[PDB]
């Protein structure tokens, strides 16, 4: 809120806000910021912090597809919190550039989806949120080096990791020391 | 409602006749159970009459009504009233066969079960596979029971599937249209 | 509600059934139930139905329509106030020379209302089955009248209110109930 | 709600052919009404029936149901209004027994337009404003031939909501006497 | 709720057959309706014994209460009144319709007047019809209330201009009961 | 709920009300006609009143109170679990002598409690009302109770909970009952 | 509804020793059932009583209420599933005589773990894991012994919603027999 | 919400157009008064049609293809996350050989959904115009993917879901957009 | 939303081009004939262009920017994209003959006002003559501005009537199907 | 909305939008204008648009009273609708310089209220509404030219005008056409 | 609301205004100011007023671990009350730079969360609020000297400290009193 307003002000040093709930306005917003600071520079990092718990899992490929489009390097640091589709942008930063606070916290979990209507349409959605886990564990175990059904056991239930966990797990690659 | 002391479904309970009038939940099939049950152990040889008109309802619920027609030995003759759609046709063509009717104007609708699922990608895929599992049993015992294919009501359950009084006879559901008298 | 049973028990003891609420399953269920009762109590003696009645469900009026004519004894319907609808339909059921309306009741034909959403496919199965409900009950009604089904079609394309005497000029009941 | 068999004190009135109007006029009442009517004329079509009315009206197509029933019945049908009689509650009023339609001294009869209402094309607007108009037209005719006032005469004070005392009510029409103690 | 032994009664059908009926709640046209089928019914079975009509209201319906009120003067039995806990608005009115000499209030019981209450909306006119019916409404009850407590009619306007609330014995100085029933 | 009639109106065969609830027209119209009744059966045998009450309308409550006070049969009452505002109001209009609670019951007393909404004039006139209504409250409590009308003034300023021992040594009851 | 000559429905049957459960088992459904038995038994400790069961299950320690009376009286109580028996439905379905535990061919048995909630501090929602925990456990370790199963294999079986068939139930031993149409 | 211009008029000032919201008659409005403006400012460049929609109005859908079909500048389309029912129609409307998907984008596919209510006659006239709607839109997606009418009809009759790659060959985009 | 400082209306304003893009009512009348009165100001001789995507609404509001638009000497074209239902559709026919057009998938449907009345038996009728006026309001001007007889734009307008683009043009609402 | 907002720019020009219901919030506003307009320029004419379904009539005399009291002459121009209120205040504005659109509506008809509590406050609130629909009238009967008995028949219930009729009425003075 | 705006002047010197509860909202514009301080000048204190009921741990630890990484010290003064989280990032100032007013209050006391589903879920969830509350009472012993077992129970309950008190519990360095 202050006066830009704050976030505009970091923005003009490449830093961008991911502090709320992951839907398609935030996505908008954020892949915006992606494609206008690369037309700026193409070469200069850029700084992507994240505190959120998680949310729509299409809105968060749209930030992890520009993340992983655009020439500059997006730095990942979790800041409080980073659940679900949060955790997963958070492992989706340059890799060596990966970041969580002491008393950040990480938390991996399959996703959720709901399905109303005649069987054949039960089936049709199962099938889809299922590829869709399926995808997310596939590139979960690219960028964090667990295999595939390490990422399925471990994301069964709601799993909470410390920064220091995250670390030993792949998602990031350095707890950001005082 | 009315009076008759019995009321007018009680009265009719005392010739062996069940109204079947409502949505199928697990209450109403409480009631139907305990009317077949009780009509068996007045006498196991006379047949019941099960009058049908209903919406559908709870597939489990209509299986309680189901396996409790087939177990009882009197025959249970089905009566479609105005409408006997998804679980209440299936229920019409679970009578005793040769003594399943609709009447002229009366409506049949068939189609696939309906059903709901929320939470983790896990728990959709076991309901999924459930309801799934479901309409499996319900296409076998329905193909058992009106002489058609399992992939032939497969495809006439996708979607509702409205059927007049001849075109249930046609297809297999009921045996006779009853004729006015 | 008096107690004599209630008024209506009472009532049904001397063949007399009163519809006088909107058609819907239940109600359906109870007119069928004691419909068959009266039957099985005598399959000689007529049975009368007082219809004051805003319409309902069809698929419910039907179950009432078929047992009416399935049953052995003649059914005469007679109208108060209101035969809208379905409930006109009911009315035009009874045995033909005893379809009676009191002087100052009402009488309404219309086409069937309904509903359908979802998918283009959902909703032309929808239409297409209110369509062919739509004829089903234009086909009965012009035999229970006299009209031709084009007649019957063109004049319930809208809301069509009768008096009593329009109702018998149109063949809906054979006489107005004179004191 | 007080029991005097067991009866509710209704059915002890209706025993003595006093039947209790005293809510609002809709098809469930209208079928209660009904009802007992045909019931004492079966008993006796020679009886007086004894109508008691407090009502604020409601229904014109239920009203009219108890209207044409207490004129095809043999036994005269004495209406008394206690407390308030009010648009088609004031209509039945005056519906009853030519000489034996009364009011108590405070009794209260109002009378105006029938309400309705309206949605859709226009069309559909005009054909149920028509209806309204056919209806009212029809109520002031009856009540013209009920209380000797002109149709014109009936269409004015009827325009708005018309109060009467019993004695006003007297002197219009609607009743003929007013029952002193 | 409780039932007596007998046939079977509840304990408002037992105090009936004595020839006492309970008003106790808010007088709307079901209560009227139950509380004139009552009075029509003491009265058939005897024209000549007292009928005890205990009140406990905070009153209701005007045309409800008139239609209890003019039952009462128009049945041949003397209707005693017996006011307990409260008698408003028109319950105090009904508690003054008892037979003169017969209208009691226990010593703690409340009696509260005023005038009549109501609500208009719409046009101009139809206001100004609801206001003259009211207003000619609460000129009924004053005569009538004039006429049973031997008070003047600018008295009764005055006094029920605002709510209007009497202990049992200035209820009888008021005129509206004729004693305070004393513990026997 | 059970039936032998159900629990209560066997209960009223042996002259025993139960009162268990909030105080309103309609428990104060059943109350006192079940004693109209009980006096008619028998003007002699007393009449027993459980009381388990948080209160409720002070006017419906005058109506149990008068009528207590006016029927010939002596009225016990016994509190079981609680008597607030209006019920320890009853509990202690019972016959001198046979006031009874139980050990553990509670006794609550406290100024009456209502609402005004309006012009000023309208809620002076509901202010004066609910005055005089504690008035006659206290006035009534200091001549059952013994207390002074200034004691009983103070003590029901706020909520002032008593236990079946303080409502006893206090005047509200007579007898704290022990287990026979 | 019904009303019988000689009760409602239920009433009638009861005078044969047979009880329905066919809603959610809550307190009041319990508080009935257990009286139920209980006056079966005082009417003869000896005969059998009959439970038919359709229930989505409901409260656990309701059912306990149910598990606990039928052990407890004399008579043996057979269990019939008709429809469905999910949850504590299926517990007491198998919780019937053994020898006397049935389902219909096409009747449902549906098992999962107990679910709950917990609200406040950190002391709190710990007390009210380590209950429904013990809870799951007792639950599991009665459903062991009267199945024949392990309780690991019970524990890996109950971790989500698992239907199951009426053969595939009598196969699990939570029923004895697929009573066919005599 | 950043300021920069908003983050997205500074994008429209490079012709980037952002189309990530339900479709409805006021986006719609907005899309298309972008897309005459660019035009307007240049007649040459082309539009670049970023897609996150789940979709929306195909009425709405239709101001927004038609006025891609008739402005003279190239519109291409980028689908992020998701193109689903006319949000995957509005992206295969793009130029051809100039609509793309990103590697992990889901497209989905279906047929149109309404409601009808009232009459017979009325439910028949709601179900004939979307039927229609249907076979328009099947026949441009038609000569949009080069899939026949047959084939749109029976995949869409539910809703189908597709990976980037999977849309690329069934026509509906030309390539996936690998990172640069 | 965009900026342009204008937002992205603002800007097409100043080249003539008023989006209406919702539905009719008394707030989007005002709008539409300030713009409508204010580029007259600005230039009485150049033409106005008027987009409309409208599912209908008010018929009063609609008539504010059907008299407006007739009553001002520059020539407004209209422009339907999308959907043109109701008012909406009658505003389509009143731009000035020959400039009235519809983009190739554009919907336009016709039918009678609808309304509602409540009340007396004289204040219903009120109101049923006065919705019976405007559509024979409406349906006189309609034949006008199509060439259409009114007993047949009463026949075409009993009930929804949807038409294509093309079937508009051959109706006589628009001049020209805008190709591209 | 568009860019001032559209409604600023026609007011440098004079210009006065009324186009929604009458309340205090409208008419604090339309007042407000009314005297900037007027500290900026007593001599020049002042155009109000009114397409206005009515609302409160304190609100609506706000701006009848400012209207009148300022020096300006004030045109007021009907276009879709002025119902109520809104023909009210149409009819208020200079003579010769009231004018409608051919198609717009004008509706006319007696004042709304409510009134709760008890006989004396229903009293006090007909009596108001009452001096309040006279005060109306009067001063319609005054700009019109028609009588108060006129004013009083025709405003029974809701009338609805064309705009001919309303300048045939004296509500405005001329129906602008097409230019 | 006051005109920048009052907070974004305060900015300008360095001082931000905590004055809600936490949650993540509140915690995004935190950091965000800590981070923009920095930016500004790495050396200059900070000064962060502290007014709040608490709200969401992770939002707190996203302003405590963005305190504790920054290289300026952050000053805290609690005013009014420093409840829950809020008497946590109180503690995480500066040490010697913790301050609060003669009549502000501080409250401790244990997290606060829910859980709902199956036996293993609320596992997890008790499993989880159990580990941040030793987290949260592992950091609170080392900002105040007092041992483990300690802060485990004064945190049980609702714990209430004035200003002194805190001062002596070693949450805050010094009383201010007024200059």
């Amino acid at each position: 809120i202050p006066t830009y307003d704050i976030y505009s002000r970091l923005l003009k040093d490449r830093i961008i806000m991911l502090g709320s709930q992951i839907d398609d306005n935030v996505a908008n917003s954020i892949v915006s910021q992606l494609l206008f600071l690369q037309a700026q520079d193409s070469e200069k990092d850029i700084y992507l912090y994240i505190n959120s718990p998680g949310g729509s899992v299409t809105a968060g490929f749209a930030i992890y597809d520009t993340i992983q489009h655009i020439k500059p390097d997006v730095q990942t640091i979790c800041i409080g919190m980073a659940a679900s589709m949060g955790s997963f942008l958070l492992a989706a930063g340059a890799k060596g550039k990966r970041f969580a606070l002491p008393n950040a916290e990480v938390m991996i979990h399959q996703p959720l989806g709901g399905a109303q209507g005649q069987a054949t349409e039960i089936e049709i959605a199962a099938n889809h949120i299922l590829k869709t886990r399926e995808k997310l564990n596939r590139i979960l175990s690219e960028r964090t080096g667990q295999s595939i059904e390490k990422i399925q056991q471990d994301t069964d239930r709601d799993n909470f990791l410390t920064a220091a966990e995250a670390k030993e797990y792949g998602l990031i690659d350095e707890v950001m020391e005082p």
